[PDB]
């Protein structure tokens, strides 16, 4: 009870309830932007919701759109990034005029997505800034709160899970092979997300993204079946991952000032808690009465994969989310001498 944990996590939740309101009004706004794109004539016709993913005052959602006959080249043998193609349909592809020979242009297909939202925001008190990098479309909500909800246009494939992913999701000790194999039958999406420097081809590529699988496993996250249930036994597990995102966002706060944090995201210490729950796959081995032991292991290995420049997607094992081409060797210097300070100390970031 020194660090006084349970302490931390009331602070974390009182909190949840200012955003629990700016629900109905993201609610609204999308939902209605939804209905108008799916009864126009636009190429995004197809587009439908999709539920994935603290402050309060920011948001972001994700318009998928189903596309079949996907096709896939890795770009520069990188894992995650991926230019996406089509060969030739006797019908229309309604991407068609996006394409560049057989190959889907990400620029022209998100100026074009940009574009159509902008004319269908017509009543209001919401808006869309210009273009931040990023591929969003990031709607500004005045009234009644103030809102930035960011729109993520995806693309739905129901193929199978591109090679680069095979070794990834080590669930089979943790959520067994039934829910591995049942995840790994579920679509997969494809993100318009590229570095802010970068060439024109890496501007016209996608991104894997399993934000919908990380929800499921997050939601599901026992071995047990009645794991933090009321005829079972609660795990501390979800009360890890909400502390390591909380000491990063309090540690990005401290040091705003300088650069050496501004890479590091949530992302990252989700990553981590995953890696985590595999070398530790057993309910008992979470005991929420252990809390403070489990959440030091967490930072530990986080500390670890710092020192070691070494992340690897949980997904897709073959990136490397810490290597020094992404952050270079002083900031994560800089996050372990803090993580290792705070750690040593009792988390004063957190009070
Ligand atoms: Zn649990």
């Amino acid at each position: 009870g020194a660090w006084k944990l349970q302490t931390v996590l009331e602070k974390v939740r009182l909190s949840r309830h200012e955003i629990s309101e700016a629900a109905e009004v993201v609610n609204w706004v999308v939902e209605h932007l939804l209905r108008r794109l799916q009864g126009g004539e636009s190429e995004f016709k197809g587009v439908a919701l999709l539920r994935t993913g603290s402050a309060p005052n920011e948001f972001d959602v994700m318009f998928k759109l189903e596309v079949p006959r996907i096709q896939l080249e890795e770009y520069c043998n990188s894992g995650a990034h991926y230019f996406v193609k089509f060969k030739r349909n006797p019908g229309g592809n309604p991407l068609e005029q996006f394409l560049e020979k057989e190959i889907l242009s990400a620029s022209k297909m998100l100026s074009k997505f940009r574009k159509i939202i902008k004319e269908e925001i017509k009543n209001t008190g919401v808006t869309v800034e210009r273009k931040r990098g990023s591929p969003a479309v990031t709607l500004l909500i005045s009234k009644p709160k103030e809102i930035s909800v960011d729109i993520i246009l995806a693309l739905e494939s129901k193929s199978s899970w591109p090679a680069s992913t095979q070794k990834g999701l080590p669930i089979s000790q943790w959520l067994g092979a039934k829910v591995k194999n049942n995840l790994k039958r579920q679509p997969f999406y494809l993100v318009p997300k590229h570095a802010k420097e970068g060439s024109g081809f890496q501007e016209e590529t996608w991104r894997l993204s399993f934000s919908h699988i990380e929800k499921d496993i997050l939601k599901n996250h026992g071995q047990s079946k009645t794991c933090c249930e009321i005829d079972g036994v609660k795990c501390c597990r979800k009360e890890c991952l909400k502390l390591m995102k909380y000491l990063l966002e309090q540690l990005k706060k401290k040091f705003g000032n300088r650069r050496e944090l501004a890479k590091f995201c949530s992302y990252h210490v989700k990553t981590a808690f995953f890696h985590v729950c595999t070398q530790d796959p057993h309910d008992n081995q979470w005991h929420l009465k252990n809390l403070e032991c489990c959440f030091d292991n967490c930072v530990a290995y986080f500390l670890q994969c710092l020192k070691t420049e070494q992340l690897a997607n949980y997904f897709i094992p073959g990136v490397n989310l810490f290597s020094r081409d992404l952050i270079d060797k002083p900031s994560k210097e800089f996050l372990s001498k803090q993580i290792e300070y705070e750690r040593n100390n009792g988390f004063p970031v957190f009070w």
